[PDB]
């Protein structure tokens, strides 16, 4: 009975951030609340001031990522504002029934709710907006995240060891599906609902016209990199809603990766390439060996460099010549 | 030697029903004889009247599904109407040998062959036509189903446990590529034959026009919605002999998968969203816990809504608040 | 320290093969050394004489494999000759630090480098050019191949029983942009320099225009099949730096498959197909059992069928009726 249960209230932080939380736990299930607020807003994508007219969980692509553990109840209220043009509601993949709860979380501008349901089972999973006779359009423009239900005692690798992270980072991607008009250039709408009939064109051909972590091409590159230091495990959570993608960390590997994303399952390590299949989020770890700057991306290149899914970690410490050494630096050919 | 063994003769049912059979059982090897016959036809694929010039196994898309045991010999009678205007063969992933069977089958309309495989893999197996120099067109019109290999002893988990299903269905996904016109309509053809240059146009450009659940865009809703009650555990066969898809069970989850469809390895647990490779069938398990109605679906959502690839299954029992609760329902925001 | 170990060098061969190497080993670690020799050059992709300006290691699409064993440390000369228009490098996947070994072994014409790194993962792992820049170009181009890191006691089962095979083969598969002009017709090029802009405009589609194994449609058929007896094992090595594939051998299995290609995985059983993420190389080992002439191939069917993606394994040795038999051949149906 989730009614005889301590209630903790949290604070949820924006990504490619993951709000504080304990792994391994000698907490008892609680009922966990979350308040998420809807905001649709026109948002510029790429380097060229493409616009999307946007739908988002908190202000944010992806939603920011809410972590419980197994057995604990996720408690959403679920906030639509006035200022929103659209409904709206919410299907957790880690839920069951009720479509998610999706069919009890229909919010009008002006209107919210709450659901609760219970986090049964362990892993990264996709959380996205429903509406019906508009689900596809709605989560490619922006409405998905990642509820992260931890196991109550940790990760575990195949034999049963444990594993950890020291920091952990949530990407999430979105293939966007942006017109052109007769002259080719993209067009700049003045509403959202204005944007809807050319973009379910664009989406019936299967092709996106951008491939973006986090909302934008470089969200995650520049001042935005994310960051870590040699010795440090990093869990990468990567979240597509909507389409399959491949990540791959350039100089790194998958050291321990659940691609889809479900950790009472063993992991495969040393990965090079994963595989995260449309609609799901999964988690690898990685803990750095080498200094530098690393690139995370779709390795589909073209969908990477082309489209816009690539990102950097910066990476601090001490090079190590037993794993890597020039050994020549590029010369004339004797 | 399958010439020392009793003969056995199955009735074949039509999709997404499976004929009856046994999980585990204490029968010995048998040679399981089945009989099918080609059946050519134009058929009605969506909801605004659009046409296929298909090819079906018995008269649906996908064919019948055939459930047989380890160390079982399957043994076919393919059968070509002379009302059919195109050779035909089978290629049965189960099998070994002789391009799946495929050049031990070749059927012109008015005649019929005979094959035997031993079914020495336990697993879902994709079989579809193929015929020299047409193999696509042949499959993406519609020739393909699912060979079922049970282990001798039935279903096991990770940890060898027993696993089982109350009801199995069987669900065929179908990319199809329906040419257009200069007025950017459908194309409606006199006969099959003439379907055919066109249609390699299309399939070229790999973007389907319709991704399609057993032969029709809402094929498995309304009053052919699939059906269990909450405690019931059922078995999806889902099968795609030309592209990946990515199946889900909304407001559920893949209990026990099977996604590249091989018993004899371990599943995996709590998926929410599972990967079939084209040219593969897959298994999924889930035990109902809520009633209501649920989405079976692609999910890559364009591919689903837009384009098809949807079904419903409607679920009878009794709500649990432990699982999930409304706890406010929709109303103004304070 | 890798400075006090012997020294080994390795003559390359071109694909399909694979150079001479050792599974299971006795020999202690050693610096393995190679050199490849970078070649540009324009090549004839298809039956009607399609030309790609082709971008090469060692003159091959792909490039050869380099095999290795585990805790062995990789040791390559890169060579780019004075008759060669662009610049290069190499990102090794089985590597760690420097953007795989790129930012080390950036090479202009007239120029060359030596890299070494430690092989501390057994795989196979996908090695391509990335410059800065014109990363997708280079890979897309050809400028991909597999390294494989051998565990130093060999292959092993999931219950940890050796594995091995008789005999390697290694496939490269390349998604190409050909671009078209006015008439519809495939351009043809003076210079690499001349093909870049419009490849990228065909590039950012999605759509490949070929997509062959080892080079050219038809690359793995006719006199240049692969080959294999009845009771080898072969084990097939499949790269595919860019884009998703889905590897199958027609009237065959995957009997033992890492389709991550990650050898201290346990690797899955009876595979009908299997899946190559884009990005990576896997592996898989099938022991014959019936002489014929098999495909293997891609299994979107229009991608393997229309767009190039098939090979034949012509397979020498004894039939077997207890395997498969045609009990009745095509005859007029009674
Ligand atoms: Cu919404
Ligand atoms: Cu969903
Ligand atoms: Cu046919
Ligand atoms: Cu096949
Ligand atoms: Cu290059
Ligand atoms: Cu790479
Ligand atoms: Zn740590
Ligand atoms: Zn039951
Ligand atoms: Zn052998």
């Amino acid at each position: 009975d989730a009614d005889k249960l301590p209630h903790t209230k949290v604070t949820l932080v924006a990504p490619p951030q993951v709000h504080p939380h304990e792994q391994a736990t000698k907490s008892g299930p609680k009922v966990v609340e979350f308040t998420m607020t809807i905001e649709e807003k026109k948002m510029v994508i790429d380097d060229k001031g493409t616009t999307l007219q946007a739908m988002t969980f908190n202000g944010s692509m992806p939603g920011p990522t809410l972590v419980v553990h197994e057995g604990d109840y996720v408690q959403l209220t679920l906030v639509n504002p006035a200022t929103n043009a659209m409904p709206h509601n919410v299907d957790f993949h880690g839920a069951t029934g009720a479509l998610g709860g999706a069919k009890l979380t229909n919010v009008n501008p002006g209107e919210q709710a709450t659901l609760r349901f219970k986090a049964d089972r362990s892993g990264t999973f996709v959380y996205h907006c429903a509406p019906e006779g508009m689900v596809p359009w709605h989560v490619v423009s922006g409405m998905s995240g990642t509820l992260m239900v931890l196991p109550r005692d940790g990760l575990k690798d195949p034999q049963g060891k444990p594993l950890h992270y020291d920091r952990a980072y949530t990407i999430g991607e979105f293939d966007l599906y942006i017109p052109k008009g007769p002259d080719g250039k993209y067009k700049d709408y003045a509403t959202l609902a204005e944007s809807y009939g050319d973009t379910v064109q664009v989406m019936r051909t299967l092709t996106p016209s951008h491939i973006v972590f986090n909302g934008k091409v470089g969200a995650l590159t520049g001042a935005n990199a994310l960051t870590a230091k040699v010795g440090e495990t990093v869990l990468l959570i990567h979240s597509q809603a909507n389409r399959d993608t491949r990540p791959h960390l350039i100089g790194g590997h998958g050291d321990w990766v659940w691609e889809t994303g479900k950790f009472a399952n063993p992991p495969q390590r040393d990965l090079e390439t994963w595989f995260i299949r449309g609609g799901s989020a999964g988690a690898a770890l990685y803990t750095f060996k080498q200094p530098g700057v690393y690139a995370y991306l779709n390795h589909n290149l073209i969908e990477a460099f082309e489209l816009g899914a690539a990102g950097h970690i910066k990476v601090e410490g001490k090079w190590n010549d037993d794993l890597m050494k020039q050994i020549k630096a590029p010369a004339p050919i004797p």
